[PDB]
C-alpha cells in the first residue's frame, strides 16, 4: 500500500510490450527519448512499474518531480474526496477569477515555506514560464530604478510595440556555464549545459560566467577549491562591469544552488554568499533557481537554507516536486501595475490542492531530515563503491540524496545505467559521463542499501 | 447541468470578494482580480460567484472552458477510481509515457487533426507551445540549409555561448495586433497592448501590418481587398528586407482571428494567400490557434474555414483543448531527441478530460450548434447596432467568436459593469471593444437571453 520490499524483473527492459508501444508512439512524433512504457496504477512508494510488469527501485523519480513517491495513499485519499472534484474539472483563469479557497490553500501549501525575506508569491505552470517571468520582474524592476519616480515616456510607450529601444530595453541576465533553467528561448539564453540543447536556435547576448569546477576529495584541495571559487567570482564582477560598458546592463543574476543537468557541479556555501554580496553591490537582482534542488531532498526544504542567510535572494523559482510552478520575491518586486506579469492560468489549483497534503506529509514524516540521513548513507556507500572501483568511479559528490559521481567515459555511463534498470534500478544521467541520484522523499536507507548491493555486484561482475 | 437562469444579490465584486481580495493583495498585486468564485456551484454557462450571485458567463475564463463549468461526463471521469493515478501520478511524458498515452491520445487530439499534419507534440500550455513551435521551425530551417550533415564543431561550440553560426538570427514574422504568449520568444511577435511589452528585451523581427477591414463589409469590397493586398505585399516586402539584414525570416505566425488586439478579421482569401507567400520563401506557416481553437467559429479548428488542403505547416493550441500543443507536418519532425522536449510536455489528466470533451462535441454536434447560436447572437447584435449606433459599431464575428466596438475606453468599461451587475459575464479586447467568448455548450436561448438583458442596459444607458 505504501511501498514493495524490493525490486522485481521479469523482463529486460525495455521489454516487448514497452518497444510495442514505442513503435506506435514513434509514428506521430521522435519517441527516441522514450525509456519505457509504464503502469502507473501499480506503481508505489519508490517503485516505478512498467507494462511488461518489471518494477524497478526508481532513483529518478520522473526527473526529480515526484515528491513523496507513485500512488500516495494521502493524495489517493484526496482524490476520491467528492468536494474535490470540481477542482480536478474546472481549471479557473486565477489571474482574474480565483477559487475561493485560493489564498487560504496558498497558506497551507507555499506561504507556509516562504524563503526569507520574500512576501511575495506569484504561481506558474512550469519551471521555464517561472525563470521567464523572474526574467521579466527583474527588468521592470531595474528599469523602475531607473526611472522612478517618471512615468512612462510617450517613446518608450510606442517603440516598445515595435521590438525596439527604448520601450525594450537591452538589458541582460548574467548566466553561468553548466546551467540549465528551462527551453523557452528566454530561458535557453541563460542555459549552458549541452549543445543539443542550443544549437540551431537564435539567443541573447547576455554574459556567462564560469562554475567554480571543486576537485575531489574536498579535504585534499581547500586551497585550490577556494582559489577556484574566488577566481569564479571576480570574473562574475568583470562581467557585470564589461557588459555595464556595453550598454548593455546586468538587471540580473540567475544561479542553481545545485548544478544538475551541467553535471551535478556543487559550490561552497561561502561562494554563494559572496555572490549574493556581488550581486547587491552592482544592484544585480539575485535570483536563485531551485527548481531542481527544491522540495527537500538537500535536506532542507530549499537548498540556499544551507546558506544560512536571512536575505538570501532577491528571486526564488519553483517547480518539479512543488507540484505547481512559480516564484516567491521581495516585496521591492512587487509589479505596480496589473497585468504585466501574468498569463492565462497561472499554475493550477488542483496541483495547490495536492501540494498541500505534500508539504503536510513532509512535515508530519519528518522527510527533510530522513533525506539528509539516507543521503548520508548512500553517500557513504558511493565513497566504499568508489574506494573498491577506481576504474569506473570517481568524484563522489552529494548533498543530502542529491547525490552523484562520474564514471570513464559516456558509453560506459550509458552501459551502467542500462545494466542496472535490467537489474531492477532506474537511474539517470547528468553532464553525460555522470551517473545521478535523484530519489523521492520517501526514500529510506534500506532502499539506499538495495540498491548499493545490486550495484555492487554490477561492478564486480563489469 | 445547467440553470435556467442569473440571480444576482449584490454588487459585483461584492463584500466577501472584497475581502479575499484584500486577502491576496498581501502576496501579490491583486488589482486584476475581478472576483473570487463559487466553482463548487457553478453548472453550464453560469459562473457563482462567493457572495452568491450567479452570472450567464460570456467570458468562459478568457475562452478556455470548453463545455461549461462541472459538466457531469467530467465528473463522472475524476469518480472512477481507475482514474486516480492518473491525477497523482504525473510522469516525465519525453521518457516514461503511461500505457495509454497513444491510445488516448487517439481518442482526443489526433482525431481531429489538421489536414497534411501527421505529427503532434503536446505542451502545458500556449507559450510553450508557441516557443516549441519557433524552435521547431528554426531547427527546420538550418536542416533546409545545411542538408543531411552532421553539426560542425563550430557550432557545437559557439551555440554553448550563445553566438553565431550555432545560434543563427533567424527570425519570426509576425503580425500588429498579435498575440501569441508572454515569454520573451512569444513576446517578441507580440503586439497587443504595450503594458505587456514595456521595459521587456525583445528581438529584431519583422512587424508586419493585419488588415483592418471597414465596417459594413458590403459597403467597402473594394476597399477591403484593397486593405489586404497591401498588407500582404508589405509582407513580401519584410521578408525580402530581413533576408538581405541576415536576419532570415523562417516561419510567419498568425491568428485566423486576432483577439487580444481587438478582435481583427479578415476574409479567407487574404490567408490563402498569405500561406502562398509562406510557401513562396520558404517560411514555415505557423497558424495560432490557441484561442480560435476548440469550435468556436463553428469548426473545430478556425483555419478549416480557409478551405485548404495544404492549411499550414504547424499549427499550435492550449486553453479549450484542456493540454497545449502542436501538429505539424512529417518534414518538420526532429531529427534527434532532447531538442524540443521539456520535463511534463503536458499532463496525462488533461488528455483524459479532453478524450470526454471531445467525445462530447462529437456526440451533442457542438460545432453546428456554434454556428448556429453564433449566428443568432451575431444577428442580434447587427440589430442593436442600428438601433444603437451611439453606443455600437463594426459588429462582427464567426461562429459564437462574436465583437464589437464602443465609442471609447470609458463606455466600455461602464456597460461591462453595469452588464455585470445584471448578471452577464462579459470581456474587452484593445480596451475599446466588447468580445464574446462562451462555452460550447452556449446554445440561442442564452443568446436570447443576452441580447434581452443587454437590450434593456443599452435603452436604460
Ligand atoms: C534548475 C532547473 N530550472 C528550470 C527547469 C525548467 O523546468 P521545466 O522543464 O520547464 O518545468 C529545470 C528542469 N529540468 C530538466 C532536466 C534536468 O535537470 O535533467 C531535463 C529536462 C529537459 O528539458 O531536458 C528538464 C531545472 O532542472
Ligand atoms: C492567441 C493566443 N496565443 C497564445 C496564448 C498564450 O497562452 P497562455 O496564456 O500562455 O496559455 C494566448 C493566451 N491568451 C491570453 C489572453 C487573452 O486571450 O486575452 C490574456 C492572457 C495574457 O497573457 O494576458 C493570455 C492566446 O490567446
Ligand atoms: S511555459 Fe510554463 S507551462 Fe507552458
Amino acid at each position: 500500500a505504501f511501498d514493495y520490499d524490493g525490486p522485481l524483473m521479469k523482463t529486460e527492459v525495455p521489454g516487448p510490450r514497452s518497444r510495442e508501444l514505442m513503435k506506435q508512439l514513434n509514428i506521430i512524433q521522435n519517441a527516441e527519448a522514450v525509456h519505457f512504457f509504464c503502469n502507473y496504477e501499480e506503481s508505489r512508494g519508490n517503485y516505478l512499474v512498467d507494462v511488461d510488469g518489471n518494477r524497478m527501485l526508481d532513483l529518478y523519480s520522473q526527473i526529480s518531480s515526484i515528491p513523496i513517491g507513485y500512488s500516495h495513499p494521502a493524495l489517493v485519499k484526496l482524490v476520491q474526496q467528492p468536494q474535490n472534484v470540481s477542482t480536478f474539472i474546472n481549471r479557473p483563469a486565477l489571474g482574474i477569477l480565483p477559487p475561493e479557497n485560493f489564498v487560504e490553500k496558498l497558506r497551507e501549501s507555499l506561504l507556509s515555506v516562504a524563503p526569507k525575506g520574500m512576501s511575495q508569491l506569484i504561481t506558474m505552470a512550469c519551471g521555464s514560464c517561472s525563470n521567464e517571468n523572474a526574467f521579466k520582474t527583474i527588468f521592470m524592476w531595474y528599469r523602475s530604478k531607473e526611472r522612478g519616480e517618471s512615468a512612462f515616456s510617450k517613446e518608450e510607450l510606442e517603440t516598445c510595440m515595435i521590438n525596439q529601444a527604448p520601450g525594450c530595453p537591452d538589458y541582460s541576465i548574467l548566466s553561468f556555464m553548466g546551467a540549465f533553467h528551462g527551453r523557452t528561448m528566454g530561458c535557453l539564453a541563460t542555459t549552458h549545459s549541452k549543445a543539443i540543447h542550443k544549437i540551431d536556435i537564435p539567443s541573447f547576448d547576455w554574459p556567462i560566467a564560469p562554475f567554480p569546477r571543486l576537485k575531489y576529495p574536498l579535504e585534499e584541495f581547500v586551497k585550490e577549491n577556494q582559489q577556484e571559487e574566488a577566481r569564479c567570482l571576480e570574473e562574475v564582477e568583470d562581467l557585470i562591469v564589461k557588459y555595464r560598458k556595453k550598454k548593455k546592463t546586468v538587471a540580473g543574476i540567475i544561479v542553481e544552488p545545485i548544478q544538475s543537468e551541467g553535471g551535478d557541479n556543487h559550490a561552497s556555501d561561502d561562494f554563494f554568499r559572496k555572490l549574493r554580496d556581488i550581486s547587491r553591490k552592482h544592484g544585480c537582482a539575485f535570483l536563485v533557481d531551485e527548481v531542481q534542488t527544491g522540495g527537500g531532498s538537500t535536506g532542507k526544504f530549499w537548498a540556499h537554507e544551507h546558506w544560512g542567510l536571512d536575505d538570501p535572494a532577491d528571486v526564488m523559482t519553483f517547480s518539479k516536486k512543488m507540484m505547481t510552478g512559480g516564484f516567491f520575491h521581495k516585496e521591492e518586486f512587487r509589479p505596480n501595475a496589473p497585468y504585466r506579469i501574468f498569463n492565462t492560468w497561472l499554475g493550477d489549483p488542483s496541483k495547490n490542492l495536492l501540494l498541500a497534503e505534500v508539504i503536510n506529509i513532509i512535515k508530519r514524516e519528518d522527510l527533510l531530515s530522513n533525506a539528509a540521513h539516507a543521503g548520508k548513507v548512500l553517500l557513504t556507500g558511493l565513497l566504499d563503491l568508489q574506494a573498491r572501483y577506481p576504474q569506473f568511479i570517481s568524484r563522489v559528490r552529494g548533498r543530502g540524496t542529491f547525490c552523484s559521481f562520474d564514471t570513464p567515459d559516456e558509453s560506459i555511463r550509458n552501459k551502467l545505467i542500462s545494466i542496472a534498470r535490467n537489474k531492477g534500478v532506474m537511474l539517470g544521467g547528468c553532464g553525460d559521463k555522470s551517473i545521478r541520484f535523484r530519489p523521492t522523499l520517501v526514500f529510506r536507507d534500506h532502499h539506499a542499501h538495495l540498491f548499493l548491493n545490486i550495484f555492487s555486484d554490477i561492478l564486480a561482475d563489469f
